[PDB]
C-alpha cells in the first residue's frame, strides 16, 4: 500500500536526448530514428522574438548551422524542415536507442510523465496533468525547452508533450510531438494568459477511492447523491460536469471499495461545503485533482 | 520556475534490474558487475517465516535453486552468500549496463528516488525522505521487494535503500546496500511498530524558500526570532530542533532570497501557531518537510 505521485521510468526517453544548438541558443531534443525534433524557436534570435516570421528565419538557415550532440558525439544534420511549431533535423545516424513509440496527443485532466532536461543531459522526472485550460504545472528553468512528456504502456513510450514555454503565472505551454500547441498559446516573447482554470472531478473522485483502499475513511458517509444534485455543487466550487462515462470510468473502483460513485461524490459535496475540519486524505490537506483513474487503479490494484 | 517532487532520471538503475525466483517467491534483484543482491527473505517459506533461522535456511540451499532472470535471459548463479540481511548471487556474467556507483548509508532527513519493480520490470519512480524514525512512505504492493533507493550526483549512482517490507500502519522499511536496516526493524513475518516520528524542521523552512523563490510571499513578516525562542516552539509541535549547522547549510538560500533564516524561522513560528487562513504554499495546504535544502537548491537556482 501507500500513494505516491509516480512518474514512469524514464530510461526509454533518457536514450532519446539530446543538445541542439544554433546561434548562441541551446535546448533540448528529441532523437528518434534519423530525425531530431526540437522547439522551432532555437532559430529566434533577441532581435526577432517580439513576433518571428519562422518561414523566414528557417530559409536562411543551413544544415551548418545545427548543432547537435548526443552526449561526447556530434551528429551531422542533412536535412532541416519546419513542422508547425517544431523543427525536424533530419541527421546521418539513425538513435540506436530508439524505443518503440508513438506521438499521441493529450485530453485535459490525462496526466503524464515530464523527463527535464538541461544541455540534452536528463536532469529530473516528475508527473504532470495537462490542466483545463491546457497548461501544466511544472518545474522548469531556462535551458529546458525541448523536454518531453510521455506515457508508457507495455514496451511503447506514447509521447505526448513537449516543451517550448512559461506564462507570467509561472505555469507552462508546449506542443505535442506535430507541434501543435496545446491551448492558445504561441511561440513568441510575450506574456500571455490562459484561460480560467477548473478542477478535474472524476480525478478527485479517484483519489479519494485510492485513500479508501489505503484506510482512510473519516470522509465517507451513509449517503447518497443523484448525478444532477451533485452536479449542482460541481458548478457552485469550479468543478467539471460528472458524466455517465466518468461514473463508467470509476466502475473498478467502486467495484474493488464496495462504494458506489454517487456514494463517494455525497462525501465530496460534504467535503466541498465543510472542509477536512483539520484532518487530511493520503497526506494531504486539500482534495487532490492530477490522478487518474488509471493512476489510482496502477498503484492501488 | 515551479516546484514539483521530482526524483531522478531511472535509466541507469531500470539497467540492473533482474527477477530473483526461490521456490514460490519471486521478488527484485540488483545486478551490479557479477553479483545480484536481494532481500534474503527469498528463501522463506509459509512453514518458516514467524522467526526464520536464515543461516540454516542458506545451508541446506544450492546455486540450482535461485532461478535470475535479466529480461528474456537466465543467469547462471555460481555462487550465494549472505550479507546481514541481503543475500548475495554471484552470476557468471558481468552486467554490461553497470553505471558507475556506490552503496551509501544515508541519514534521517535525507531524500532518494525509489524505482518501484515487479517481476524485475521498472513501474515507477518517486522521491521519498527517510524519517526521522527510519521508516519512508512508499508505495509498495506484493511483489516489489529488492526494489531500491538512489541518488545520482554526475554518472555515479549512490544506491541507499533496498524494499524489505510493510509496516501495520502502512509505512515501509529497508536495508542498505550491506543489508543492515534502517530503524528497529527485523525480516520476519511479525507486526512491527516504528518509533515516534518528527517533523524535518531544515527541511520545512528550504521548502518556505523555494516557495519565495516561487513567488509565495503571503506568510513573511517583518519579525525575526532567536534560535532558542524558535526551538521552543518547535519542541511544541513535535519539530526536530533546529542547529547552526542547519542555519549554514540554508544559507544559499537565504542569500538568494535576501531573508535571513531566523526572519523565516519567524514565519514558520506564526504558521505553526496560526495556521494558513484558507491559503497555500506551493500547492500544499500544510508544511511539507520531505525536500532537503539541496532539493530545493536543484530546482530553484
Ligand atoms: C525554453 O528553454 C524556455 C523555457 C522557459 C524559461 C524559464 N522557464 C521556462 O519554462 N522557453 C522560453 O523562454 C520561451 C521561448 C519563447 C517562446 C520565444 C518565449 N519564451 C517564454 O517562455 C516567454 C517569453 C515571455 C515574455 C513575457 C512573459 C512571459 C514569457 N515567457
Ligand atoms: C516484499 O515484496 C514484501 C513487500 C510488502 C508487501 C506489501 N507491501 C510491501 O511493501 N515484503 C514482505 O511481505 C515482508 C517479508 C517479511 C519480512 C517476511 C514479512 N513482510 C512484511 O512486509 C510483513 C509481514 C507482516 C506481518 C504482520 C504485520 C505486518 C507485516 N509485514
Ligand atoms: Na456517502
Ligand atoms: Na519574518
Amino acid at each position: 500500500s501507500g500513494f505516491r505521485k509516480m512518474a514512469f521510468p524514464s530510461g526509454k526517453v533518457e536514450g532519446c536526448m539530446v543538445q541542439v544548438t544554433c546561434g548562441t541558443t541551446t535546448l533540448n531534443g528529441l532523437w528518434l530514428d534519423d530525425v531530431v525534433y526540437c522547439p522551432r524557436h532555437v532559430i529566434c534570435t533577441s532581435e526577432d522574438m517580439l513576433n518571428p516570421n519562422y518561414e523566414d528565419l528557417l530559409i536562411r538557415k543551413s544544415n551548418h548551422n545545427f548543432l547537435v550532440q548526443a552526449g561526447n558525439v556530434q551528429l551531422r544534420v542533412i536535412g532541416h524542415s519546419m513542422q508547425n511549431c517544431v523543427l525536424k533535423l533530419k541527421v546521418d545516424t539513425a538513435n540506436p536507442k530508439t524505443p518503440k513509440y508513438k506521438f499521441v496527443r493529450i485530453q485535459p485532466g490525462q496526466t503524464f510523465s515530464v523527463l527535464a532536461c538541461y544541455n540534452g543531459s536528463p536532469s529530473g522526472v516528475y508527473q504532470c496533468a495537462m490542466r483545463p485550460n491546457f497548461t501544466i504545472k511544472g518545474s522548469f528553468l531556462n535551458g529546458s525547452c525541448g523536454s518531453v512528456g510521455f506515457n508508457i504502456d507495455y514496451d511503447c513510450v506514447s509521447f505526448c508533450y513537449m516543451h517550448h514555454m512559461e506564462l507570467p503565472t509561472g505555469v507552462h505551454a508546449g506542443t505535442d510531438l506535430e507541434g501543435n500547441f496545446y491551448g492558445p498559446f504561441v511561440d513568441r516573447q510575450t506574456a500571455q494568459a490562459a484561460g480560467t482554470d477548473t478542477t478535474i472531478t472524476v480525478n478527485v473522485l479517484a483519489w479519494l477511492y485510492a485513500a479508501v483502499i489505503n484506510g482512510d475513511r473519516w470522509f465517507l458517509n451513509r449517503f447518497t447523491t443523484t448525478l444532477n444534485d451533485f452536479n449542482l455543487v460541481a458548478m457552485k466550487y469550479n468543478y467539471e460536469p460528472l458524466t455517465q462515462d466518468h461514473v463508467d470510468i470509476l466502475g473498478p473502483l467502486s467495484a474493488q471499495t464496495g462504494i458506489a460513485v454517487l456514494d463517494m461524490c455525497a462525501s465530496l459535496k460534504e467535503l466541498l461545503q465543510n472542509g477536512m475540519n483539520g484532518r487530511t486524505i493520503l497526506g494531504s490537506a486539500l482534495l487532490e485533482d492530477e490522478f487518474t483513474p488509471f493512476d489510482v487503479v496502477r498503484q492501488c490494484s
